[PDB]
């Protein structure tokens, strides 16, 4: 049947993980979505001619490392590591999220895409060049998005799917 891809959106509180997921599916920008709601969403799309089903986990809640939390994140096939272009701390927190993904997946190679969100704001504090070069050192794609305007939203999620299937052919 149809290929299902399990996507997990990770990143600091307030970078726009919920706003990105809601934009991808409903095509609307939500200004205040409950920071505490973690939920799975579903969308069927065509990526490079393949019809597939996305199973997107929009993460929220507390940092905790129980066995059950670990195993849950371990079911994810690829990860959107989201920072905000106006929050340097959310960008420097990226190393941490990638390290946790690598730990539970028990692999140095895990399908991932780096997402710099809020590209519509005029006062950035992380340069594209800086994030591009970090992304290049990880060997992963980098995409700047806006959940306000939709710029880059489809490309971010679709490129993660590409990374997963390029990792499956191994
Ligand atoms: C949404 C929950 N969350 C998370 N915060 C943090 O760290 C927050 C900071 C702030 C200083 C202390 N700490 C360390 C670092 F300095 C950054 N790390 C998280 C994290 F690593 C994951 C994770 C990812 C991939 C995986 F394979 C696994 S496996 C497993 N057991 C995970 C866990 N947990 C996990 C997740 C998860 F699961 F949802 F994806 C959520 C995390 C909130 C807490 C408040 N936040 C914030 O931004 O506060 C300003 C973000
Ligand atoms: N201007 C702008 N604001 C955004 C963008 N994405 C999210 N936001 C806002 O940032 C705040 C937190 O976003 P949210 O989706 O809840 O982030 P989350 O905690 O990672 O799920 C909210 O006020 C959103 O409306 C964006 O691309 N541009
Ligand atoms: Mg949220």
């Amino acid at each position: 049947g149809m290929t299902e891809y399990k996507l997990v959106v990770v990143g600091a509180d307030g970078v726009g993980k919920s706003a990105l997921t809601i934009q991808l599916i409903q095509n609307h920008f939500v200004d205040e979505y409950d920071p505490t709601i973690e939920d799975s969403y579903r969308k069927q799309v065509v990526i490079d001619g393949e019809t597939c089903l996305l199973d997107i986990l929009d993460t929220a809640g507390q940092e905790e490392y129980s066995a059950m939390r670990d195993q849950y994140m371990r079911t994810g096939e690829g990860f959107l590591c989201v920072f905000a272009i106006n929050n340097t701390k959310s960008f420097e927190d990226i190393h941490h999220y990638r390290e946790q993904i690598k730990r539970v997946k028990d692999s140095e190679d895990v399908p991932m895409v780096l997402v710099g969100n809020k590209s519509d704001l005029p006062s950035r504090t992380v340069d594209t060049k800086q994030a591009q070069d970090l992304a290049r050192s990880y060997g992963i794609p980098f995409i700047e998005t806006s959940a306000k305007t939709r710029q880059g939203v489809d490309d971010a999620f679709y490129t993660l799917v590409r990374e997963i299937r390029k990792h499956k052919e191994k």
